[PDB]
C-alpha cells in the first residue's frame, strides 16, 4: 500500500545537521521525485558558512524509495513499503586512507511531503587529504547499490562503493555500509538480494549565491530475472 504513495510528483525536504572533525554545519534541501521515472530534482543550501567538506561528499547521505521498481520486482521495494510511516536509515562510510562519516536518519512522509532528517558526524580525516583539503572534482559517477533482507531487524542491509573523482585525476573510493529498519509497526516487503543503478548529474545555479548543490539523479532498480512468461509475453 505504500507504493501508491509514489505514483506521481512528491515533494520533498532534506534536512542534515553535520559536524566533521569539529566543524559543524547544516545542509536544507528541497525539490521532487517522480518514482515512476526513478527521478529526483533538488537543490540543497550550506546554512552556514562554506561547506566544511566537498559537496560530492555528502550526494548519498542527503531518499531511496523514489527508486524505479519494474513491475517483476515489486514485491522486492522495501523503502516504498515501509511508508509512510517511513524508515531509519543508518550508514558508516569509509574513505580509503581518509576518515569516515556515520549517519542516522529518518525517512518519512509529514503530510504530503516525503522528509529525509539526517544527522552526520565525521572523525579522524586528514587536514591536507582529498576531503578536507577540498580536492574532489564537483561531479558524480554511476554506482551499483547492492541490497539484501536483514530478517532479524525486519529491514535491510546495504553496500556499496562511491567512486569520487580527484582533481589530479585519480579517484577517492567510500565504502558504504549501509542499514535500514522500519519505523512502524506494519509488514514491510523483505526483498530478495538485488541492486539499484544509479547516475547523478551536479550542477550549479547562477542566482543561488549561498553554497549550494543542485542534483538531478535517476535510479532503476535491477538483479532480480525476468520470469520466462515476461520474457516471452505478448
Ligand atoms: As556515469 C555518468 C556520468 C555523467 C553523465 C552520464 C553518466
Ligand atoms: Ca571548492
Amino acid at each position: 500500500k505504500g507504493e501508491e504513495l509514489f505514483t506521481g510528483v512528491v515533494p520533498i525536504l532534506v534536512e542534515l545537521d553535520g559536524d566533521v572533525n569539529g566543524h559543524k554545519f547544516s545542509v536544507s534541501g528541497e525539490g521532487e521525485g517522480d518514482a515512476t521515472y526513478g527521478k529526483l530534482t533538488l537543490k540543497f543550501i550550506s546554512t552556514t558558512g562554506k561547506l566544511p567538506v566537498p559537496w560530492p561528499t555528502l550526494v548519498t547521505t542527503l531518499v531511496q524509495c523514489f527508486s524505479r521498481y519494474p513491475d517483476h520486482m515489486k514485491q522486492h521495494d522495501f523503502f516504498k513499503s515501509a511508508m509512510p510511516e517511513g524508515y531509519v536509515q543508518e550508514r558508516t562510510i569509509f574513505f580509503k586512507d581518509d576518515g569516515n562519516y556515520k549517519t542516522r536518519a529518518e525517512v518519512k512522509f509529514e503530510g504530503d511531503t516525503l522528509v529525509n532528517r539526517i544527522e552526520l558526524k565525521g572523525i579522524d580525516f586528514k587536514e591536507d587529504g582529498n576531503i578536507l583539503g577540498h580536492k574532489l572534482e564537483y561531479n558524480y559517477n554511476c554506482h551499483n547499490v547492492y541490497i539484501m533482507a536483514d530478517k532479524q531487524k525486519n529491514g535491510i542491509k546495504v553496500n556499496f562503493k562511491i567512486r569520487h573523482n580527484i582533481e589530479d585525476g585519480s579517484v577517492q573510493l567510500a565504502d558504504h555500509y549501509q542499514q535500514n529498519t522500519p519505523i512502524g509497526d506494519g509488514p514491510v516487503l523483505l526483498p530478495d538480494n538485488h541492486y539499484l543503478c544509479t547516475q547523478s548529474a551536479l550542477s550549479k545555479d547562477p542566482n543561488e549565491k549561498r553554497d549550494h548543490m543542485v542534483l538531478l539523479e535517476f535510479v532503476t532498480a535491477a538483479g532480480i530475472t525476468l520470469g520466462m512468461d515476461e520474457l516471452y509475453k505478448r
